[PDB]
């Protein structure tokens, strides 16, 4: 489980951030561990008529060397997963922060310093 809650894409332009953006405020990480990766997840629901349908899709952030693509590196390229980090991040795993059991930790509303640039529908 990601640390933090999703972001959900209304638009139709997939999630990214400027160069420094987009990491998640968590007071409980240093500035050495502000990077990681946002994983697209997407849900298919019974629609009001007969049919399956996607939902919005949702973009769950985990720290760099942590979660479903605990095994990428930084920047790499791969479908559905974007990259961030703000100044200063070492590029290294982040097992000290890993991810989060439900049963022991709620979320952490997921909140970015005031004014990031966000792609139009998020």
């Amino acid at each position: 489980a990601s640390w933090f809650t999703a972001l959900t894409q209304h638009g139709k332009e997939g999630l990214k951030f400027p160069r420094g953006q987009g990491v998640p405020i968590n007071t409980n990480s240093s500035p050495d561990d502000q990077i990681g990766y946002y994983r697209r997840a997407t849900r298919r629901i019974r629609g009001g008529d007969g049919k399956m349908k996607d939902l919005s899709p949702r973009w769950y952030f985990y720290y760099l060397g942590t979660g479903p693509e605990a095994g990428l590196p930084y920047g790499a390229n791969k479908d559905g997963i974007i990259w961030v980090a703000t100044e200063g991040a070492l590029n290294t795993p982040k097992d000290h922060i890993g991810t989060r059991n439900p049963a022991n930790n709620a979320a952490i509303v997921l909140q970015l310093p005031q004014g990031t640039t966000l792609p139009k529908g998020f």
